[PDB]
């Protein structure tokens, strides 16, 4: 029930996924944050500290909180709401096939998107077509949907 006080949210890459290259991940991430970025007057600053407000890291099963992942398919990833300590990080299943459009494999960059609004304090979208959907659906073109535009305004 938080949001962040301040705009310039950073960001973490802890560990990444053997799916995809690096600089694959870094521009997935990128490009899924600067879809908030682009209709609110968030920023997003890659850093290389703890201190991140977001910290991204791909895990299998247990992995530190109490919310171990399913191993394939099932829980693909989780982000936690606005706060301080563990509160923003986002973590992703590395047990899933990450891949990007269309082909088998869940998109990083569309869940990664997903998920970076919830470590930002939105909640679950009921409209099928928005990108805050809890069910995963691939799909071409702009990401949001004008209920996630709202949402993310609301707060910010
Ligand atoms: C497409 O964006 C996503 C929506 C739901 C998920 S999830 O399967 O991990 C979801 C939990 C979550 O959104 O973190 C669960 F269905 F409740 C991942 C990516
Ligand atoms: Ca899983
Ligand atoms: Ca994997
Ligand atoms: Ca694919
Ligand atoms: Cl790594
Ligand atoms: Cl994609
Ligand atoms: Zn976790
Ligand atoms: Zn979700």
């Amino acid at each position: 029930d938080l949001k962040w006080h301040h705009h310039n949210i950073t960001y973490w890459i802890q560990n990444y996924s053997e799916d995809l290259p690096r600089a694959v991940i870094d521009d997935a991430f990128a490009r899924a944050f600067a879809l908030w970025s682009a209709v609110t007057p968030l920023t997003f600053t890659r850093v290389y500290s703890r201190d991140a407000d977001i910290v991204i890291q791909f895990g299998v099963a247990e992995h530190g909180d109490g919310y171990p992942f399913d191993g394939k398919d099932g829980l693909l990833a989780h982000a936690f709401p606005p706060g301080p300590g563990i509160q923003g990080d986002a973590h992703f299943d590395d047990d899933e096939l990450w891949s990007l459009g269309k082909g088998q494999g869940y998109s990083l960059f569309l869940v990664a998107a997903h998920q970076f609004g919830h470590a930002l304090g939105l909640d679950h979208s009921s409209v099928p077509e928005a990108l805050m959907y809890p069910m995963y659906r691939f799909t071409e073109g702009p990401p949001l949907h004008k209920d996630d535009v709202n949402g993310i305004r609301h707060l910010y």
